[PDB]
């Protein structure tokens, strides 16, 4: 429970599967993530 | 030489530590922890 798989879309169309912290505040990965 | 990143740690608490830039992670990832 401590991390959640999930797809990022980006842009024109690729979709990734990645691995985030499920319990992290949003704001603090969206930098590293790009 | 050396690097300062934010490392995560438990429930997302950001931590901030100083690290050696040449040193390979395995040697340095033990005594981080």
């Amino acid at each position: 429970p401590q991390a959640v798989v999930v797809g990022v879309m980006a842009g024109e169309g690729v979709q990734i599967g990645v691995l985030l912290d499920a319990n992290a505040p949003v704001s603090v990965m969206t930098d590293p993530l790009l």
